[PDB]
């Protein structure tokens, strides 16, 4: 994987499960273009986004639906959502991993970034 | 203020001075208008931005230039900025405080809201 | 204030009231005598610990009672407390705010510390 | 592995590694028993701490040594060291990661506990 999200809840003091990633893309025009998602598995983790082939170089959005994860749990969220933006692969393709780690009223989001 | 923004450094120990803070809130045709802006001041705290009759209900993005700031610190970061997405006022008037906590690689956002 | 400490509560969104903090200082036979103590007010802070004039050159450590603060929220959280060690006015007096963000199965905590 | 320890830099976005790692567990006159100790892998791990019919229920300190760790580094950091003290398997052996995220003047540390 050169993309992995990895969410943990701060709450329950486990991984994220269920949890709905987005991950767009910068179009020329400026807007987002889907590029790729899916939903954390049992160990809260993402895997299998994209390939090194098409992980090219650009600025990526990922979206993690917090607000949903929180509605399933019964508990009131202050974020819309959380959203990791940054630029890929500016000296060349390496492993990104996108951590969050998630509270109803704060998030923090860390990359790991390794060769 | 309904809405202030409170930005640290965690890797001096400091308030992040002179950041430049963009508040947009979603339109009825779902797209973000342009809001309220201003920069941080030296004690890292931005106030003024909106009053509590143009602080409607809806919902806003706070979206904070931490690139700049780091890159002006002679830093390379993860993350193009940090935006907190959130709806606001939807029970009755709150006031706002959004927090962000800034590492190269990483940060967090706390809202803390009082009524 | 030389010494200030202040609590946030990341699952409510709101300052930790009346969170008890105990701070010691470690002695010359490196046993930790205590040095000051107080509980958080309605705005999460707690001010007044201590004077420039007792707040010396030393190894400080602030013990944040957050075990007690989440039982009486009907939450058993992971940790017994958060403490934050640290060596205080080596090049001179400085003040310093430490700050704690707390979740059941997790907390930060940040220093800012100004001359 | 029942006690697992994974720390992480915020400033390099990368596993910090070679950190020390002490556990600790209480005895029964409150002073700290060691128990355990290593130092972090290259993926920032420490596993293989101790055995499930080793680590019993109590009271255990995790010291991570984030002082030397930033020293080498070569950046000044404010805390003298990240302790994690828990009551473990209140309810049964379940398995610990204790995750640490490093900033010079900030640090998180989350338990993600499962079965
Ligand atoms: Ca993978
Ligand atoms: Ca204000
Ligand atoms: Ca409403
Ligand atoms: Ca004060
Ligand atoms: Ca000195
Ligand atoms: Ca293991």
């Amino acid at each position: 994987c050169p993309l992995m999200v990895k969410v943990l809840d701060a709450v329950r003091g486990s991984p994220a499960i269920n949890v709905a990633v987005h991950v767009f893309r910068k179009a020329a025009d400026d807007t987002w273009e889907p590029f790729a998602s899916g939903k954390t598995s049992e160990s809260g983790e993402l895997h299998g986004l994209t390939t090194e082939e098409e992980f090219v170089e650009g600025i990526y959005k990922v979206e993690i639906d917090t607000k949903s994860y929180w509605k399933a749990l019964g508990i009131s969220p202050f974020h819309e959502h959380a959203e990791v933006v940054f630029t890929a692969n500016d000296s060349g393709p390496r492993r990104y991993t996108i951590a969050a780690l998630l509270s109803p009223y704060s998030y923090s989001t860390t990359a790991v970034v390794t060769n």
